[PDB]
RNA sequence: GUGAAAUACCACCCUGGCGCGGCUGGGGGCCUAACCCUCGGAUGGGGGGACAGCGCUUGGCGGGCAGUUUGACUGGGGCGG
């Protein structure tokens, strides 16, 4: 990685677990990218893909616009928009989509459903952050 | 573009791997100081040595011992039924 990214992860704690208002404004500083950032915030899952009775999908439209499914390995995939909308239009949206997403949990899903969440970019670094609060 | 998956900087993951560290389980070697043996002598020497022995605990072999069980009918009883 470049010094774009060498100055990047010197300013973030994957070490310290963080909350989601804490981590909402840290998204637009850590992209040293040219261009074009669509933000991706990712979560590992508490479910088993090896049974498709527990499989998940659909298409919903987020509140302010562009600007979900499980793989066979069982993690989360979806873009929430363009970098676009500023830090507190993110925190506004940051509790929005997942509380819409959680609704789809199958019954035979064993254990804590959101295993972790790292706010990141299509271009950028990893902070340990909580979907919780 | 004839394979359906796209060959970007990123994450979140799969799979084996190595690395570091955290909680760690298992082996091996040496040591002596507990513990054990010993020494005309000993607050010491020599030998064994964290084994062995002993406590609590686990599962097992276990007539060497112990307590008992080992039915009724029945032309006696058993055998047979
Ligand atoms: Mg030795
Ligand atoms: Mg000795
Ligand atoms: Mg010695
Ligand atoms: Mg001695
Ligand atoms: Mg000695
Ligand atoms: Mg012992
Ligand atoms: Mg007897
Ligand atoms: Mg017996
Ligand atoms: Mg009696
Ligand atoms: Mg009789
Ligand atoms: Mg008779
Ligand atoms: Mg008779
Ligand atoms: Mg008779
Ligand atoms: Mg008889
Ligand atoms: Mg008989």
């Amino acid at each position: 990685h470049g010094k774009r990214y060498r100055a990047l992860l010197e300013k973030v704690d994957p070490n310290k677990i963080y909350t989601i208002d804490e981590a909402a404004h840290l998204v637009k500083e850590l992209a040293t990218a040219k261009f074009d950032e669509t933000v991706e915030v990712h979560a590992k899952l508490g479910i088993d893909p090896r049974r498709s009775d527990q499989n998940v999908r659909g298409t919903v439209s987020l509140p302010h616009g562009l600007g979900f499914r499980n793989d066979k390995t069982g993690a989360i995939h979806a873009p929430v928009g363009k970098a676009s909308f500023p830090p507190e239009k993110l925190a506004d949206n940051i509790r929005a989509f997942i509380r819409a997403l959680e609704a789809h949990k199958p019954e035979g899903a064993k254990g804590t459903f959101l295993r972790s969440v790292y706010v990141t970019t299509t271009m950028g670094p990893s902070v340990r952050i909580n979907p919780h609060s």
